[PDB]
Order: structure tokens, then C-alpha cells, then sequence
């Protein structure tokens, strides 16, 4: 049955059709929209990646926060240490969230080739939701120790927010966009 | 799939609930220690007190030893305990995935991919990895790193350190007195 | 104690013992190279003899590719493509090891790492097509060389069945320990 599993993810992975329809379904689970027509997933990637650019720069001025762009070497400015800690805290319930239903965190789809790729893709579609607001949060607040703070609360949002549990359907909903017949 | 499930929502229970965090973490300090946690510290101050007695246990080696030690540096020394905590960390991490949990849900440790690895071989490390760390890099040999996998095998194959490490990772959670999944 | 449990055991009993573990590798070797290896190896001879051969075969891959080769290392175009090739291919081979019941961390050749086994398993093939076509996606100096290689790689994986076709291999590596197989 993990098997089973793991051999679906992989077929969906790497069939140039099905990645792009996996692809295409998350981009349409972040942003509420209908994916692009005739886009390859690089190209849909880029646009993500512009229309994020954007929410973090909007984000910044709805908290006070200077800001010219994400950077970080954990370490940064308080900002970008807030957002990496609120980030890893969202990954690993992420994983979890993946493991649980039976995939492997390294098989992913816009993300490649790194231990955690499926884990930022599927990452990336709540992240923006109440996660990255909730450093900007923290940030503006410039507590004594701001990443514990993030940690703090962010523990809090995946408890009162059922995270792991409403991740598991959003990450079979992402595969069977493939329409392959799931496991 | 339902069984998987239910193992992860029981560690990331136990993890993202204060209360429920804080017993395990007071759990895994008395298995290390042999002592138990002192009352009214937070995680934070729990991970603070280990890490001073971590600093002074790797202060009483280096003595012991004879060996030259200006703190924990991610020469020899260093390189030795590098290669040993790696050795460690790699069945740690196999158990607890086997085990049906995910090893970036923590408690001392949380936020690295690893975090929930961390804490489990910490339980332990000390006890005989490091030390003979210590040992090989005391020796000054030829293939430190080589001479290190070497006695790792042997002391996890000699301790039945697999073996005992998935029973040690569901007696850490139980203390947080949850019913366990099936 | 349970079937996964049960093959974690039979892995990591097969790694820990230094009489298991050469048996292992000596297995690796031959489905590696097509002979046994010479009496007497350790492990660490073995590592040797093979880093010394996969010296080679680069150095011959470059020459019939027509590909400047100044050795394995962003680096240059070729350990570009050679490292975006393997990379795809540790992806494969971790989901086959998951999919077979066993450990990416706990390996025989290569030890102490997180992905130890993914990176003898994947060794044992990567130049059967893997490698060469990195060579020939060098050869046509791709801007884009990450892109094109992953595009060609997951294309031999998908037509080869390589997922598939490594999960019996993966069990006859460790059958090799003459230690009854679980469960
Ligand atoms: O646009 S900012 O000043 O809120
Ligand atoms: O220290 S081990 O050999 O039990």
C-alpha cells in the first residue's frame, strides 16, 4: 500500500503531461484562478514567483516594514528572520502532512532535486494565508526574541487551524489533478 | 493509510500543544540525564540548562582525554565527533521514519528538517558516540573519519541501538499522556 | 514488531555487521561492473577501485561526447549536467527505496549521510544512460543545462521503468548478506 503510494506520485512526476496538470492545480489552489493557458511549469513558476514578489512588498507596507526583497544568508534583518522561522515551522507540519498521506517529501513538481522540494511546493500554497502575515505581524511587534515568538505562535495557528489535517486532502486533491486513477 | 495518518497527527498533537510539548520535553531531559527536569522551565529554559550541561560534559571529555578543546565547531576533535553525531543521527532518523513519525516535528529542538532526530539522539549520544569520539581523535590516527564509522557500527550493532530506539521514541510521546494510535 | 519495522532491522543488521556489509557491497560491485571484485577488498579498496574506474569512464564519455574535461567539481557546463542527471536520479531512487520498505540513510558504500543507500543504489546505474546523456546534453552547450537534462532524465525513467525495475534490484543488494529476506 506505501508502495502503491509512492508509485503514483513518481508516475505523475515524471510524465511531462501530468507534472504540468499537477503543476497547473496548484498554481490555481494559490491563487484562486484558473492556471494560465499554453504555460510550461517554468513558466508558470515565474509567474508565482512575480505575483509573490508582489505580496510580500504589499505585506511590508501593511506592517511598516522596510523591505527591498527576501533575503536571507535564519539569519537576516528581523524581518527575514521572522518570515524563515514562520516558514520552517509551516514545513514541518508540512511534512508531516505528506508523510501522512503515504508521500515522499523529495518528489516534487515545481520544486526539484532537494530533500523538502513536494514539502515547499505544497508550502507554498497555504504559506500566505496566515504563516508570512503572521511574521510581518511579530516583526512590526519587535519583541525581545522575535523567532521564538514566530514559533509560539505559529505552533498556535497549526493547532487551532487543523493544518496537518487539512493539508492531507490538498494533497491528494494536487495529485489528482494528473487524472490518473489515485491509489 | 489511515493508521500512517493517525501516528503524525498524534506527534504534531503532543508537538504543537504547550502542555503536551512541554511533558515530552521534561520526559526526554530525565532519559538523558537521570535526573528529572527542574519545575517551572519552559522549553526554552530546559534547552538552556541542557545545553550547559552538553558544554560541560564535551569540558569533562576534553580533559579526560587529554585532548585540546576550545568548544563545539561544526581540529581532529571536532572532524571525529562530526563524523560520529552523523553516524548517529542517520539510524536515528531511519527509526523514527519507520517508526511512522516526521523528523522535523520536534521538541527541544523544532523548525530544521531534522529537529525531531536531534532531540531523540541526544538522549543517547553522549553515552558511549561521543566519548568514543574523544577516544579516536585522542589517538591521532591516520583515517580518523574511517576509524569513527568503524566503532559506530560496532557500538550500535553491540547495544542493539536500533532496536532500542523506536521503543525509546514512543515512551518519549507517551509522556505526554495521549491515548497512542494503533 | 511489524513489517516495516522488520525490514528497517534486516537493513540496518546487513550495514552494522562488517561480514554483511561486504557481501552487500561485493554484490554492488558485480551488478556495477559485470565481474566480481578482486579477493580480499575492504570496503574502503572497493570505494577505491571504484572511484578509479568512474575516473575513467568520465574521461571516456568526454572523449566520445567530444566534451572538455577537466574532472568531476556552479562549475562548469558538463558538472552541470552531470550533477542536474544524478540529481534526478537520487529523486528515483529514494522513492524506489521508500516504495522497496528500506532506509535512504543506511547504506554500505557510502555511510553516514541521510541518503547513504539512494547514493550506492543510484551508483550502481547512473552510467548505464544516466551520465552519457548529461554528456550528450553538455555537447549541445544548453543554456538552460539543469532544465534540459531533469526534461531528458525523467523521460528515461518514465519509458525505462527505472522506479520499478530498481525496487527488485534494491532487494537482491540486501539478499546478498545471505540473511533470510523479511518477511
Ligand atoms: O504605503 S505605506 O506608507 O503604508
Ligand atoms: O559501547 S558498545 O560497544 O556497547
Amino acid at each position: 500500500a506505501r508502495s502503491d503510494k509512492l508509485l503514483y506520485q513518481a508516475k505523475l512526476a515524471l510524465d511531462e503531461d501530468l507534472r504540468l496538470k499537477v503543476v497547473r492545480k496548484m498554481f490555481e489552489l494559490r491563487f484562486g484562478e484558473p492556471a494560465p493557458a499554453r504555460r510550461s511549469v517554468e513558466q508558470l513558476r515565474g509567474i508565482e514567483g512575480s505575483r509573490v514578489r508582489a505580496t510580500y512588498a504589499l505585506l511590508a507596507k501593511q506592517y511598516g516594514v522596510t523591505w527591498n526583497g527576501r533575503r536571507y544568508d535564519e539569519k537576516g534583518d528581523t524581518i527575514n528572520q521572522c518570515i524563515s522561522a514562520a516558514t520552517s515551522c509551516l514545513y514541518g507540519v508540512t511534512e508531516a502532512a505528506i508523510l501522512a498521506a503515504g508521500y515522499a517529501p523529495a518528489i516534487g513538481f515545481v520544486h526539484t532535486g532537494k530533500p523538502l522540494s513536494f514539502v515547499y511546493d505544497i508550502a507554498d500554497i497555504i504559506k500566505f494565508d496566515t504563516v508570512v502575515p503572521k511574521a510581518f505581524e511579530i516583526a512590526r511587534r519587535n519583541p525581545g526574541e522575535p523567532d521564538r515568538e514566530v514559533r509560539l505562535a505559529c505552533r498556535d495557528i497549526f493547532r487551532s487551524s487543523k493544518t496537518l489535517a487539512k493539508l492531507i486532502p490538498l494533497i491528494e486533491d494536487v495529485l489528482a489533478a494528473g487524472e490518473i486513477q489515485p491509489p
